[PDB]
């Protein structure tokens, strides 16, 4: 019983973070194989900030301008390359501590575990969600560029968030692991905001299933509602639309707590037109859309890694 | 910025985490130098729990009635012994993986992260406080006994928690990692029930504080409060009360804001009263208590470990 926000065991990447230093400026790096993975603005200067073009910035860099550690322990750059807005630096030690793993780049909606970092050293993990609108909504400070965000199937690490910049929402922006912009962020110093968020509907309702898998019930109801109607009212309280691969997603939750997918839509259309009353959800006062149908099945049946 | 549940990095754990298996039960432990740690309740059958004396269920077993595997590793025990409610298998391998670490007992209102397991493998972590009834809000499932809480001090582990048990209310029950119990809890299958519980405020204010440095600001007020009677008004809404030594805790907070502790105290007040009115703090719409003032000045402000 119980249901919390649950990273995945962080060990794996922590393995893997290291310090990259070129001129002024620190920031965290992933370290995989031979190669050092770190975003590409670590070759700007504070006056490069507003506008810089990062391949005449690169082609003026040599390879004992990046300071690499590994702990206590000093690597040797021997090759530099750049892919879309991250750094790939090549070094001569490969890491013994490389788990198995895979660069993903997520949909909307997806939840990951970011391991923060600061100086190649890891602060804390915790569970974020991919925005509708590309954003995280993470915790992050001077310093933390270069932590990812990462999921775990059994033994192999899923790398899917490079922390890049804060907009002045507080929310994050930043890229996959091939340094490719989740949203239409660009990595300069110019204005840009997150965009509208939505709530994503589909992870509302596993979280529901949640709550009826630990034993909260108050919020069920006899009705039910067709997928027309029920998106009706999602676009009233800004909530995503529900597809139907959506509904089939949440089959498995559906038939553990035998509350037809639909059946639950009418009870989160009941919550959104009036409000909670005073009573929580899984400890929640507000719904909460940061679990995916895949977690709430992996805490609410066990599922280790290895 | 931002704000998150942020549990400590686990790697440091995940190296310590074994299976221990004897009869038919089977459970985590933790192993340490040469030694692993496990609920003593591991000795006990399906009809033993209901009252079992642990010295006779202890002195008929032998060392090879106990089967750990670290990993796909057969660990062999060569001793054992019971300390409290907790089991120590000395086993004929120091773990290589062993962190620097400490046992310690800690107070009602502290948190830890915990790193959930089954069969010896970890399947999440996620951030928890020892509630004021001595109990924890976990999520733990059949198999997860012998998983730890713990807290990390740069290169330190310590080890404060070791679950044994559900109560009926699904909120959980353990020990130290010497084995006594945090509560009047007992390891027997016979009627026990949590105790009423109550907010902890120290805590609450400390996640105002936090908010204040991320920029909720609307909460406050110009008004003050005698610590007497901010503890006359938190009684009445099941707070706990408020000691001259928590108001010394939330000192830093306090001079880093600008915010004096008795004038957040006047804030909390105002906000037990009135409700939050349709408003969140830090994304929360329910009065957050799980973050210490260490945990906020921890997040806020970049503390990593090594
Ligand atoms: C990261 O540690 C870092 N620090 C760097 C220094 C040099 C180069 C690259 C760096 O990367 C931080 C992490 C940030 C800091 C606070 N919280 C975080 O997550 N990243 C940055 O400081 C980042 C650096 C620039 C990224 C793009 C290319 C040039 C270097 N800056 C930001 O994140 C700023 N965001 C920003 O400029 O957004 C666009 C914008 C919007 C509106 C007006 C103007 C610009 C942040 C730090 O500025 C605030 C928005 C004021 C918070
Ligand atoms: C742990 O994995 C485990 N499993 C064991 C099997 C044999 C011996 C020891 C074991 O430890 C689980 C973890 C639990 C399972 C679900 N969520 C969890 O956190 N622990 C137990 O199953 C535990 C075993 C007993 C502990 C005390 C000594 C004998 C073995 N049992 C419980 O946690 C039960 N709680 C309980 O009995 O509380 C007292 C009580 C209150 C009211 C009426 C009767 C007894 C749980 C599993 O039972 C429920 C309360 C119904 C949930």
């Amino acid at each position: 019983s119980g249901f919390r926000k649950m990273a995945f065991p962080s060990g794996k990447v922590e393995g893997c973070m290291v310090q990259v230093t070129c001129g002024t400026t620190t920031l965290n790096g992933l370290w995989l194989d031979d190669v050092v993975y770190c975003p590409r603005h670590v070759i700007c200067t504070s006056e490069d900030m507003l506008n810089p073009n990062y391949e005449d910035l690169l082609i003026r860099k040599s390879n004992h301008n990046f300071l690499v550690q590994a702990g206590n322990v000093q690597l040797r750059v021997i090759g530099h390359s750049m892919q879309n807005c991250v750094l790939k630096l090549k070094v001569d030690t490969a890491n013994p501590k490389t788990p198995k793993y895979k660069f993903v780049r997520i949909q909307p909606g997806q939840t990951f575990s970011v391991l923060a970092c600061y100086n190649g050293s890891p602060s804390g993990v915790y569970q974020c969600a991919m925005r509708p609108n590309f954003t995280i909504k993470g915790s992050f400070l001077n310093g933390s560029c270069g932590s990812v965000g990462f999921n775990i199937d059994y033994d192999c690490v899923s790398f899917c968030y490079m922390h890049h910049m804060e907009l002045p929402t507080g929310v994050h922006a930043g890229t996959d692991l091939e340094g490719n912009f989740y949203g239409p962020f660009v990595d300069r110093q110019t204005a840009q905001a997150a965009g509208t968020d939505t709530t994503i509907t589909v992870n509302v309702l596993a979280w529901l299933y949640a709550a009826v898998i630990n034993g909260d019930r108050w919020f069920l109801n006899r009705f039910t509602t067709t997928l027309n109607d029920f998106n009706l009212v999602a676009m009233k309280y800004n909530y995503e639309p529900l597809t139907q691969d959506h509904v089939d997603i949440l089959g498995p939750l559906s038939a553990q707590t035998g509350i037809a997918v639909l059946d639950m839509c009418a009870s989160l259309k009941e919550l959104l037109q009036n409000g909670m009353n005073g009573r929580t959800i899984l400890g929640s006062a507000l719904l909460e859309d940061e679990f995916t149908p895949f977690d709430v099945v992996r805490q609410c049946s066990g599922v280790t890694f290895q």
